[PDB]
């Protein structure tokens, strides 16, 4: 599918401090939440409009309201929770589901481990969120997880992504669009995005 | 100058409930604040970017930060304060100035009455805010007020505006751009925008 880069100068600005190694855990946490809300605005620019008829204190009028559709925000444990409340600010109605993944010794990919979703799965559109899209491993497992439960609308959103990871998602799931804030250049032997921002989880929780 | 209409479906959605006569003062207040923050995002999409060199926990990097410029938010008493904090959320650094206007018995236009601005006036760009742009009377008086103090960058932003009021501003100040969320059709004998939303001040403060 297509990848959308959100280049708003405010996102770009906050992203810079998010990357800087000197930004402590508290600022990091707060900055990600902010960039999360900002991207939520850009992404929801799609929401279908239906027009009703209201009546202001002056006269009647033809206004518009949001189409009426169910939304689902699903963070990938653990660094994923860092971007939920930010999105929930704009869409308080959206339901929140979580997904855990485990990794085995001699394997090349993560695997579904813990899944909790809202019961109306078949109906609502979902947005899987995770700060980093590296090898695409965790993202793919997560989407496979959702498709298996029958959600037919899946979008992925992250701050920073690596080419390989984007390709991994394209290949495995061409029907899923990707929303990123920046596309870095590559991965290193340990799987970190370069230049990236280090370990999202540690920077967020300030703990292991 | 040019008028920019922000048609984001979220703004359109919230605007509808803002107009509805049945929305009580508390929701109104809160809804305006929200639409204010949302418009603040759209308007600041301009902010110039300068690129610095940071160093993430993984490697060095070339990032961008906001140009560095001073901003001023100036509400027109009284319904103007309803949109300040919403904007301040995105730009906490911006300074806040107020402007009061009085009206005399046999006159056709408002007039500067109370003015308090940050001292760096000559330097910073300002955004005058007021929920409604009706006859354009109050807006013009307000801009005249700022130009007289030597601010050379002035933008006007409101929720709903009437054609006459837009024209009034164009005529009196062609160098000021206008940012609105909706352009209604006309004014009635009492000066209210049709369909509009009634008296912004009463709906906001719930008092006279
Ligand atoms: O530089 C990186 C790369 C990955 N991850 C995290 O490691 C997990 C594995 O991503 P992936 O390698 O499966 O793409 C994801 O939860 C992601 O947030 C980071 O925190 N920093
Ligand atoms: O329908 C309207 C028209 C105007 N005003 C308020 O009355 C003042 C006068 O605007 P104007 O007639 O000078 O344009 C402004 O502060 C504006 O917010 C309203 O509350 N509702």
């Amino acid at each position: 599918g297509k990848v959308y880069v959100f280049d708003h100068p405010l996102i770009q600005h906050k992203l810079t401090y998010i990357r800087d190694k000197n930004t402590g855990t508290k600022e990091f946490r707060e900055l990600v939440d902010e960039v999360a809300t900002l991207m939520a605005f850009e992404i929801t620019r799609d929401l279908p409009l239906e027009e009703v008829e209201i009546e202001t204190p002056v006269s009647k009028a033809r206004a518009k309201v949001i189409a009426g559709k169910k939304l689902g925000v699903i963070p990938i444990l653990r660094a994923g929770i860092g971007m939920v409340d930010g999105i929930l600010k704009l869409i308080p109605a959206a339901k929140v589901g979580h997904i855990g993944l485990y990794r085995d010794p001699q394997t090349l990919k993560p695997v579904e481990y813990y899944v909790k979703l809202p019961s109306d799965v078949e109906e609502r559109d979902f947005i899987i969120v995770d700060p980093m899209l590296a090898t695409g491993g965790s993202a793919v497992a997560a989407i496979d997880a959702l498709k298996k439960r029958g959600a037919k609308s899946i979008k992925f959103m992250c701050l920073i992504a690596a080419p390989e990871g984007v390709k991994a998602v394209e290949t495995a799931h061409p029907d899923v669009d990707i929303y990123i804030a920046a596309l870095d250049e590559r991965l290193n032997d340990h799987g970190y995005i370069v230049p990236g921002l280090g370990d999202a989880g540690d920077r967020l929780f300030g703990t292991k």
